[PDB]
């Protein structure tokens, strides 16, 4: 139980700010992750011993495609331990327990094609989740790893606090389908304006920790420009090959999955910061206002897209 992990100086302390970058050392990344739950959590929440043969089980069920990978998933939880870290006295032990294990878990399996390409190809998962297809996979995918024998990171939990944590991990993963955040982050907008957002609401914080969950997912957007600029490279390598699949099914990809219309990037960028990533972030301040250096980041790289546009570069 004195075992901690300690990071390098410059980690230890970058590492509490959103707009951390991970590294291109992934045999440094379950080591961060479990430094960022014994901060978020305690060094009591899990058993090491189960917690790294579960970080392990974990990693080897991403895959290796460009962005829907490895460090996508640790890049997602590190974004909901600055959440979690930045409005300490919020949120509850299970709640800490959940959400860090839920972001880590929440592409589990990835293939790197959209539920959209699923449907179209007809792929059996399609058949089996007609809805949030790839998300409620990555849930079952979680439940299986969680069921190998010595992986039960919960099993000191309580039979009612072990159900709550699956729940919260059940939806927290299912919000991930961007499908559903629009819906969502209208009617918190609601809540919040008329006033009747109410945190003792279960059905509220599922709403709240939703968005949370949006937030995390799309952090890409919140780095530094060189991060997300590059980072937008391996997202577009996924669209392009799905694009490319696509018209193997005889079907005219949208624009943005088209490697033929590579031009049209920056204005998709535009679309998305301003339809998607700049809402989400803006709802998520006005519900937690210590959350603002996400949309301030947003806003920063919305700005040097624009800039990409004007040919200044
Ligand atoms: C409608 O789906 C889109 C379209 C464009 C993007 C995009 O441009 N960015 C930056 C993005 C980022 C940073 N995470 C995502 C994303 C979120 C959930 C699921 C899959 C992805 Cl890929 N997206 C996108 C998603
Ligand atoms: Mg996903
Ligand atoms: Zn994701």
């Amino acid at each position: 139980g004195l075992m901690q992990f300690t990071l390098p100086v410059r980690l230890c302390k970058e590492i509490e700010l959103f707009h951390f970058d991970i590294g291109p050392f992934e045999n440094m990344w379950p080591g961060i992750f479990v430094y960022m739950v014994h901060r978020s959590c305690g060094t009591s929440c899990f058993e090491l011993e189960k917690l790294c043969r579960f970080i392990m089980s974990v990693k080897k069920n991403y895959r290796r495609v460009p962005y829907h990978n490895w460090k996508h998933a640790v890049t997602v939880a590190h974004c909901m331990y600055a959440i979690l870290q930045n409005n300490h006295t919020l949120f509850t032990d299970l709640e800490r327990k959940g959400l860090l294990i839920a972001c880590l878990c929440h592409d589990l399996d990835h293939r790197g094609f959209s539920n959209s390409y699923l449907q179209k190809f007809d792929h059996p998962l399609a058949a089996l989740y007609s809805t949030s297809t790839m998300e409620q996979h990555h849930f079952s995918q979680t439940v299986s790893i969680l069921q190998l024998e010595g992986h039960n990171i919960f099993s000191t939990l309580s039979s009612s606090e072990y159900e709550q944590v699956l729940e919260i991990i059940r939806k927290a993963i299912i919000a991930t389908d961007l499908a559903l955040y629009f819906g969502n982050r209208k009617q918190l907008e609601e809540m919040y304006q008329t006033g009747s957002l109410n945190l003792n609401n279960q059905s509220h914080r599922d709403r709240v920790i939703g968005l949370m969950m949006t937030a995390c997912d799309l952090c890409s957007v919140t780095k530094l420009w060189p991060v997300t600029k590059l980072t937008a490279n391996d997202i577009y390598a996924e669209f392009w090959a799905e694009g490319d699949e696509m018209k193997k099914l005889g079907i005219q990809p949208i624009p943005m999955m088209d490697r033929d219309k590579k031009d049209e990037v920056p204005q998709g960028q535009l679309g998305f910061y301003n339809a998607v990533a700049i809402p989400c972030y803006t709802t998520l301040t006005q519900i937690l206002p210590p959350t603002e250096p996400l949309l301030k980041a947003c806003r920063d790289n919305l700005s040097q897209w624009e800039k990409v546009i004007r040919g200044e570069e």
